[PDB]
């Protein structure tokens, strides 16, 4: 089967994430975008908000299905019958954290491979963190995220919260 999963916290999805997602969807027949709740940090948006943003920004790409999962990414991948997990590599610093993750996944299921794509174009400088900071301080994020994400950030920062 030509099936792959693109996991991430996507908080929020940016044009850099979307480039990885579309490149993956161009290679594989079906691509599952999985919002992983997992984290070494507290997310700005909930899982459900992140999922809906993702659905809206990829609705015209037919071989993309956006879902969220309860368990391990490696079991979600098996459930989808996916043979590859796709991740982007922006900088040299993305190295070690990605290496541990793939080392663990390889032990849990060595029949599922982790493929890294380099962010090798004009979105390489961006990150979710840079977009959230800019947004929090009233800067423009239109060159960084889809219009739907820009609006969700305006809405999120108008609400009171741990931010
Ligand atoms: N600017 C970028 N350019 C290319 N690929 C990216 C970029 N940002 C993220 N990616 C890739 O897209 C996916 C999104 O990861 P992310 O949503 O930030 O959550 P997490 O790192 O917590 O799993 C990963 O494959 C990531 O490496
Ligand atoms: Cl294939
Ligand atoms: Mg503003």
């Amino acid at each position: 089967a030509s099936i792959a999963v693109c996991p991430g916290s996507f908080d929020p999805v940016t044009y850099g994430h979307l480039d990885i997602i579309k490149r993956g969807a161009h290679i594989f027949e079906q691509v599952y975008v999985c919002v992983l709740n997992n984290s070494s940090k507290k997310p700005l948006f909930s899982v459900e908000e992140r999922c809906e943003l993702l659905r809206e920004v990829t609705k015209d790409i037919p071989n993309i299905t956006v879902e969220t999962s309860q368990g391990l990414l490696i079991d979600y991948a098996r459930r989808k019958n996916a043979k590859a997990i796709l991740r982007g590599l922006r900088a040299v610093s993305d190295f070690e954290y990605e290496m541990q993750g793939t080392s663990v996944n390889r032990v849990l299921d060595e029949s599922i491979e982790t493929f890294f794509m380099m962010a090798n174009n004009q979105y390489s400088f961006l990150s979710s963190s840079i977009v959230k900071e800019v947004a929090r301080y009233d800067g423009s994020v239109s060159e960084f995220v889809p219009p739907e994400v820009e609006l969700a950030l305006q809405q999120k920062f108008r609400q009171g919260g741990s931010h």
